[PDB]
Parts: C-alpha cells; sequence; structure tokens
C-alpha cells in the first residue's frame, strides 16, 4: 500500500516518503516563509518533497554529491565559524535554534549543502546596489538603532568589606548630588584620581557607541544607561566588576550607515537569494519532468486528463 504519489525526474516520492517526511515538514512549518495555507497538509507535504527532489535530481545532474563524510565536515566547518568545540554541545545548540531533533535536524544538510552548491553554480545573486542599501536605511529607521556618547565615574572598592560597600554607596552618591549642582564638576572629577586610570586619561568620556555593542563590554552599563535621555544622570550602580559607578549621556544620535553598511547588505543578499532561489524552484518545476499519480492533489491542484471531453 506504499504507492508512488509523484515522480520528479528520476526521483519517485512513494506514500512512505511523506509520512517519513511528516514530521521534519511539520517542525519546518514555523520557517518556510511561502507556503500557501489554502492548500491542504497532503498538498503542501508533496509540495515540500517536490521542491526537495528537484535539488537532488539538479545536484546529480551538476555533480554536486554529500556523502556521510561530507556531512561532519560540513557540522566542524559550522563549528570553526560558531566558535563551539565538543560535538555533543552542538547538537544541543541546534535543538535549540531548530526546535528538532539533532537525528532529524542533521538530514537537512544534504538539502541545505546541494542548496548552497547550486546557487554558486547556476543561480546569480548580484551584491545589493548603494540605492538598495539607502533605501534600506531610510525606510527601517526604527531597526536601525541609536548611538551613545555618555562620561562614567568608576571608583573600585579596596576591601571586599560591607562597611567599604556602605562608604563608596555614600561617597559616589555625594558626586552624583554634585554633579547634578554643578555639572561642569564631571569632567573633572572624571579626570581626577579617585576614577579608574583608563577613565582618567579619556577624561571619564566614552565615544560614540551602540547600547548593544557596549551590552557585549557590560551589560550592566548598557542597561543602565539605554533608558537615558541627553544630559541623563544614571542612579548609582555597582559594575559587573563590583566597581561604584555614575554615568551621563553627553550624546545620542540615530546610528549612521556607514557603520550599518555590511549588516544592511546582508540583510539584502541573503531575502536575494531566498526569493532568487525560490523562483529558481517555482522555474524548474516546469523543466524537469513532474507527473503526479495521486488523485487527491490531481483533484485540489486542478490538474487535467488526457481527452477529459468537455460538457458543453
Amino acid at each position: 500500500l506504499n504507492r508512488v504519489i509523484a515522480t520528479v525526474g528520476t526521483v519517485s516520492i512513494s506514500e512512505l516518503d511523506l509520512d517519513d517526511a511528516t514530521e521534519k515538514y511539520n517542525r519546518l512549518q514555523k520557517h518556510l516563509k511561502h507556503e500557501d495555507y489554502r492548500k491542504s497538509f497532503r498538498t503542501r507535504i508533496i509540495d515540500f518533497l517536490i521542491d526537495r527532489a528537484i535539488v537532488d535530481v539538479v545536484a546529480e545532474e551538476e555533480s554536486i554529491q554529500v556523502n556521510e563524510q561530507r556531512v561532519d565536515s560540513e557540522i566542524e566547518k559550522r563549528m570553526e565559524v560558531m566558535g563551539i568545540t565538543n560535538r555533543k554541545q552542538f547538537e544541543k545548540t541546534m535543538e535549540t535554534s531548530s526546535g528538532m531533533p539533532f537525528e532529524l535536524w542533521v538530514t537537512e544538510l544534504p538539502y541545505q549543502i546541494k542548496k548552497g552548491q547550486l546557487l554558486q553554480l547556476k543561480i546569480a545573486v548580484p551584491p545589493p546596489n548603494e540605492q538598495e542599501i539607502r533605501s534600506w536605511y531610510n525606510q527601517n529607521k526604527d531597526k536601525v538603532g541609536f548611538e551613545i556618547r555618555y562620561r562614567i565615574i568608576s571608583i573600585a572598592p579596596e576591601n571586599d568589606s560591607i562597611q567599604e560597600e556602605n562608604r563608596l554607596y555614600k561617597e559616589v552618591s555625594e558626586i552624583r548630588k554634585s554633579i547634578l549642582a554643578d555639572p561642569s564638576s564631571f569632567a573633572l572629577i572624571a579626570g581626577s584620581p579617585r576614577n579608574d586610570p583608563a577613565l582618567r586619561a579619556r577624561r571619564g568620556m566614552v565615544e560614540w557607541i551602540s547600547s548593544f555593542d557596549l551590552y557585549k563590554y557590560s551589560k550592566i552599563t548598557a542597561t543602565i544607561a539605554a533608558p537615558l535621555p541627553n544630559g541623563g544622570v544614571s542612579e548609582v550602580f555597582r559594575d559587573e566588576r563590583k566597581r561604584y559607578c555614575i554615568l551621563k549621556i553627553e550624546g545620542k544620535r540615530p546610528t549612521p550607515m556607514e557603520n550599518l553598511r555590511g549588516g544592511i547588505q546582508n540583510i539584502l543578499y541573503r531575502d536575494k537569494e531566498e526569493d532568487t532561489f525560490h523562483r529558481w524552484l517555482k522555474e524548474s518545476r516546469a523543466e524537469i519532468p513532474i507527473q503526479i499519480f495521486d488523485e487527491a492533489y490531481r483533484k485540489e491542484n486542478k490538474i487535467p486528463l488526457k481527452e477529459e471531453t468537455f460538457h458543453l
């Protein structure tokens, strides 16, 4: 009862092949940003399988072979980018992002490899142009973000004592009262010996940075800076290095394109491949011989029969 649903080129899609795929397609339905939900699950899955068949078929013709060894090679080439060293930790990393068991996720790699190699060979994805970059910037200002310029005072405690904590809390709180009283002071006190040696030189000032890049250096400092307006003095807080701090936003500006250039290019190019390739599959379905045998699909997707005499 494992009947043939369809044939895509040399590939044959069995009713079994469908049932096997039934799990993967469901966990992939989240990532598959094209399928028209008006169509039945039965249609959508067959359609899924046909697209996979096309890739397999075309890769054969172009001598793109993906063997057991090449799969392992790719996993390790993916680690040698992500940073990851243990094979066991990578298995969990992927299960998070996919929401799929590793033994199932690994069966995507052939498709992914073949797809990447086909795009490298057949398909054309022209790098995005300056007018396209500027238009993304100009029409995605919410997604650009903001850059900040601020001044910080960071005083470390000598001893691990609670008494020292109470002193420094009061010390820094006094500096804060003084700063609101006379803002001009902040510059002087930042150059003053109480502040960290690194900040004394650069007048306590931190030049143009994203709250995100800052969040990388210090999650605390950023979460504290992010909500404050221009000239906002932060409340007295502690560093991730247990230092007693105070910061003041000296400037805010929308992050200049120049910095986000690469990032915008990457967004644009990936959306270019994801469409060029989606069209190429549509296009390929017209070139590669496909035959549907399954009556359900035939009926639903409006496929004619020869000499199906018109009613008149």
